[PDB]
């Protein structure tokens, strides 16, 4: 049962980055993250996927992402900096680790992993993104339908879709792109709850960003779908049938397959039992937005915009990762 | 959308076993398994772990085991042995592939990915073993215990038990060993149903095929240092330890699972096949199942053949199934 200062739960940008910051603290951390390569989640994204900002505009702390091959990074280069970063600051990454639970021991913080290896933290840096708590919502019928089904977190490739109807449900960007490239290979159809709005050709994700004072963007193969005209948008159906939808008006589409890209929960099974995840799926926390109230000991980091406005993003997360880091370095003291 | 005569599922020693035969037909087939490596469930047993059986005596259809440096396979060796077998019949295998679901699609089966790919399959051969089903009871307090609890699913190591009190629950070969090797390191206690009876120290798990738990050496070593003694379940689980029936308290800062598993068939809910008991309903021969002609079983276990889940004894219901399906492509 080692002591340490911190644990950092999560190897993702967000670990890392929250790494780089305790590294430059007099603290003894360590950061256990489950996965087999470094990389967080993008090692599960689509083959295809590629950023929406540019390198400079998709990096962490201090060592920035190299230059990208084209105007946008791919998931492979984004996977080859996440490599490279860890190295770089050569952070106490223990890899592969499932943590079950962080629980109460005493004063401080007591968190168990899945094979039974034990760590005693003074504090908790929870940094274990969405993709792990895919969501898909409840639609009357689902349960009949007789097609195919995959959340976007699976989505691999549009081979599997050639030649069916597919209905792409969601807005957001992935909804778009995954709508792009299945839109390739497929008779496609987009629901969306409301009408999808696009940033302007001549600008990219940095903008999102740029509200950070408190939607889509038109990457290559989106600019494409649009020019191949696929990019319409019809609202939710009101009941699935065993075949397909039906809508209000009782207009009824047959769907051979549906790729849900209804987006994600934050992946916080190892704090329920603190009692700390709300029915909404979060967590209380402080104004900051890091520090959890019901617990002081444990913050959270890179989680999405109750989290912190655009800490869900790599140029975004840096902020929060010094908030935390220096709030925590504050506590043990 | 592929059409294969066969699809198996799982690619293990079973699934392999399946292969090797299927090979031999004249038939068109795949192997679907969702590890990163091949070796099935071996990937995931504990460092320490040897096999207890010589290597003759651990071996699935054709090519033999290898002969074992040690006088027991070790579970490299095992993984090793797996991996060789795919390319020596150079085995169609795609690997990773997570099968979500198989459903009726008219007088054929489809078999669906997580990720939308399809099979489209006459036959289905489920060989998907137990690990992925692991099953611990659920006694009084157990919710409660505030110390560390993992199933022998998960065992790795002794050295996060070095120096606590540790409750070993269950009185297989898995917990025998499990415990021989965490008793090394920790104030070790037994918990088991029945009594637990051992084979003899001049014999060796081929018994246990000729028709209870193997005198492997490090089992030899924990009876010489006194450790194999069993104690009956406790009552109830207290936030610290256990207490039996008579009143008698331990306490315990970790427990370890041995419990058993349960046959992996998730991918087969929804065609209703899957038992309360978590098994399906099988035909006289073992194999093939009542309420869907076109899915056949193997090695999840006794249910579905004596000693099928083993090395050495899968092959003949490998070879049973595989010559069923044969027939009913025809
Ligand atoms: C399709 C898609 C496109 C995106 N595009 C962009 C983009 O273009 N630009 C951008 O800035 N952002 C983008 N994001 C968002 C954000 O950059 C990613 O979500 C990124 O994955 C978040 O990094 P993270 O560390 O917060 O989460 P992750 O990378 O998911 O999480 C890090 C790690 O924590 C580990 N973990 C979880 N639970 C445990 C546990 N119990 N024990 C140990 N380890 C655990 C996980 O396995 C994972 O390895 C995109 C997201 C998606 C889904
Ligand atoms: C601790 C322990 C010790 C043992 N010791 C011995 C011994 O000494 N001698 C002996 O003969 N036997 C022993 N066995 C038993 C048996 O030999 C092994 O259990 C073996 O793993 C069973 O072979 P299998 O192929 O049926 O299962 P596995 O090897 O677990 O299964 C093969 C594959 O099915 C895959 N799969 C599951 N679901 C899906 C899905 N939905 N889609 C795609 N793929 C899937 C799994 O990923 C897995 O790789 C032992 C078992 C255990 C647990």
């Amino acid at each position: 049962m080692d002591s340490v200062d911190v644990v950092v739960i999560g190897g993702g940008q967000s670990g890392l980055s929250a790494g780089y910051f305790l590294r430059r603290s007099g603290l003894s951390y360590v950061i256990l993250d489950a996965e087999a390569s470094p990389g967080g989640a993008w090692q599960h994204a689509w083959h295809s996927l590629h950023l929406f900002s540019p390198a400079g505009w998709s990096s962490i702390p201090g060592w920035p992402m190299p230059a990208s091959q084209g105007p946008y990074p791919a998931r492979a280069e984004v996977l080859a900096y996440l490599a490279q970063y860890e190295q770089k600051y050569a952070l106490p990454v223990l890899r592969p680790i499932r943590v079950q639970r962080v629980s109460h021991f005493g004063e401080r913080l007591r968190v168990v992993a899945r094979d039974g290896r034990q760590w005693l933290a003074r504090a908790v840096i929870s940094a274990t993104g969405t993709w792990g708590e895919a969501y898909t919502p409840e639609y009357q019928g689902l349960e009949s339908f007789a097609g195919i089904q995959l959340h976007s977190a699976h989505y691999s490739t549009p081979a599997p879709f050639a030649g069916m109807r597919v209905a792409i449900i969601g807005g957001g960007n992935s909804g778009a792109q995954i709508l792009a490239e299945v839109s390739t290979v497929a008779e496609t159809t987009w629901i969306t709850r409301t009408e999808p709005a696009f940033l302007a050709d001549d600008v990219d994700g940095r903008v999102l960003f740029e509200r950070a004072t408190e939607d889509i963007v038109m990457v290559p193969p989106v600019l494409d779908a649009r020019a191949r005209g696929v990019l319409a948008a019809v609202p939710p159906p009101a009941r699935f049938s065993p075949t397909g939808m039906q809508w209000a008006d009782g207009t009824e589409r047959a769907f051979d397959a549906v790729i849900w890209c209804t987006g994600f929960r934050p992946a916080l099974s190892h704090l329920k039992g603190l009692d700390l995840v709300t029915p909404q799926g979060q967590v209380e926390v402080d104004g900051s937005g890091l520090r959890a109230l019901a617990v002081p000991s444990v913050w959270l980091l890179g989680y999405g915009d109750w989290n912190g406005m655009a800490s869900a993003t790599l140029i975004g997360v840096t902020r929060y990762a010094r908030e935390a880091v220096r709030q925590v370095t504050a506590y043990c003291a």
